[PDB]
């Protein structure tokens, strides 16, 4: 009955921090554990933006949510038209047809291997490759994909993107040793495909290499894969070997002339410090400060040259440190004694004493702000929101309003924090006007949150490499 979910959730319980936060599309994790074994709606839009898109626009600030693990569920391909629609990748027409039931499209279709062919019986789709040029049958029709691609073989073949019926066949076929996937052009390089079916396809060079430094697969079950997430990662390490830069995968002790290629996902690096932690047996034996980055654009990274001397150890951890959000509320916060929603802790122009129970996996000294999060849609096509040509681009804008907590000392475990706070008169309605002004009738606000966020210097694991020997 389970598709690997119970095994995956089990793994999380046993191999991750107590206050570590996991996520999944449509929140299956919570549902499986709560309802079956004893997000919200605004975030669904942002999760879809990520999963259904590719390139710059798919780079979502998951860090604001303090996300640690992401669980993709292969079976979600079945709900991809919805995800695509919610993520702004397709129009209402392509999502489920128009007034006369026409236009719907099948965004994703998995084609498991059938001895030399790829077939999806339910869909009456057959992919005959052995004939060398690739043959695709869909129903009675014979169709030629816009492009077919193979991995690892990285080969690729252009195609007419049409069917024997002559009609348009705007689909891309990605083939892999164990499975194939047919994908509508608007989502042919969607991140979900990369994460779930292992097709590194992206129309932006380097994006895929970077994405995987940000989402590391730490565990896999049936049709479930859990990814460790880090807004900051290293996707490539070059070492100077004869004036020539070369890509390495491990490091030996000693001096090194290195080039680090960092991937920043969703947010900028701001006043950060890079380090190399010498590890001997899941035990840190030395923390080597190696750099300082005052600023790196999350959409325009640049490599960083680095000269380091490393001890022996068994592994090395590249860690980055900068102000980020921390803490997990352990109960509903209270304002003046009364229980209030943690997502809307204070109304505009309201004040009161706030009490919060916060949990952390280590000791932290942090600031406490009230932060606003606006998740909203902007119609990118069509005459009005009811037009079937409409597609809606989800957007997330977050900003801190005011600091209500100074130099708070949080200790590993539960912590109680009472503090007086005031939400300035006009802040929320002001910004809502700023939006209405920029997008007019195209605007559709889906969520406004006012939350108590604890900010502090936190460590981000970018990459861990094993120590190797120069000769073997
Ligand atoms: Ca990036
Ligand atoms: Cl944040």
């Amino acid at each position: 009955e389970t598709s690997g979910w119970e095994d995956a959730l089990k793994w999380l319980r046993e191999n991750t921090p107590e206050y570590s936060t996991a996520t999944s599309w449509w929140d299956y994790g919570y549902w499986i554990e709560s309802s079956l074994l004893g997000h919200a709606r605004d975030r669904d839009h942002i999760l879809a933006l990520f999963l259904a898109r590719d390139g710059n626009i798919s780079e979502v600030d998951f860090e604001s949510w303090e996300l640690n693990y992401f669980l993709v569920y292969l079976n979600d391909w079945a709900k991809f038209n919805a995800i695509s629609y919610l993520g702004g990748a397709i129009t209402r027409r392509e999502y489920n047809g128009d007034e006369s039931g026409r236009g719907a499209v099948t965004t994703l279709l998995p084609l498991p291997r059938y001895g030399e062919k790829y077939v999806n019986l339910y869909a009456k789709v057959i992919v005959d490759v052995s004939n060398s040029s690739v043959k695709v049958t869909v129903g009675d029709r014979e169709c030629d994909p816009l492009m077919v691609t193979f991995t690892p073989s990285g080969k690729t073949i252009k195609g007419t993107g049409t069917c024997s019926d002559g009609n348009a066949f705007p689909y891309v076929l990605h083939l892999t040793p164990t499975i194939g996937v047919l994908a509508y052009y608007k989502v042919a390089t969607a991140n979900f495909i990369k994460l779930a079916f292992g097709v590194p396809a992206s129309t932006i060079p380097g994006f895929s290499d970077k994405l995987f430094s940000n989402f590391e697969p730490v565990y896999e079950s049936g049709n479930v894969i859990v990814y460790r997430f880090t807004p900051f990662g290293i996707y490539k390490i070059e070492e100077n070997i004869n004036g020539t830069w070369k890509q390495v995968y491990n490091l030996t002790p000693g001096k090194h002339e290195l080039k680090l290629y960092i991937s920043a996902f969703g947010r900028d690096i701001e006043n950060a410090t890079l380090y190399i932690y010498a590890i001997n047996n899941e035990k840190i034996i030395e923390k080597i400060k190696i750099a300082e980055i005052s600023h790196m654009d999350y959409l325009n990274e640049y490599p960083i040259a680095v000269n380091v001397t490393l001890p022996n150890a068994t592994s090395y951890r590249f860690v980055l440190v900068q102000k980020g959000p921390i803490g997990v509320l352990l109960d509903a916060p209270k304002v003046n004694g009364e229980i209030r929603s943690p997502t809307n802790i204070l109304r505009e122009g309201e004040s009161g004493e706030i009490e919060l129970k916060v949990g952390v996996d280590k000791d932290y000294t942090a600031d406490l702000y009230l932060r606003a999060t606006f998740i909203y849609l902007v119609r990118k096509s069509g005459k009005d929101n009811e037009d079937y040509d409409a597609a809606f681009e989800p957007q997330m804008d977050v900003f801190f309003i005011t600091k209500i907590g100074e130099n708070i000392q949080l200790k590993e475990g539960e912590n109680t924090v009472k503090v007086r706070a005031e939400l300035p008169e006009g802040v929320i309605s002001s910004y809502k006007d700023e939006l209405q002004r920029k997008y007019g009738d195209k605007l559709i606000i889906r969520g406004i949150r006012v939350e108590p966020v604890f900010i502090a210097e936190k460590e981000y694991l970018m990459l861990e490499v094993s120590a190797s020997a120069p000769h073997h």
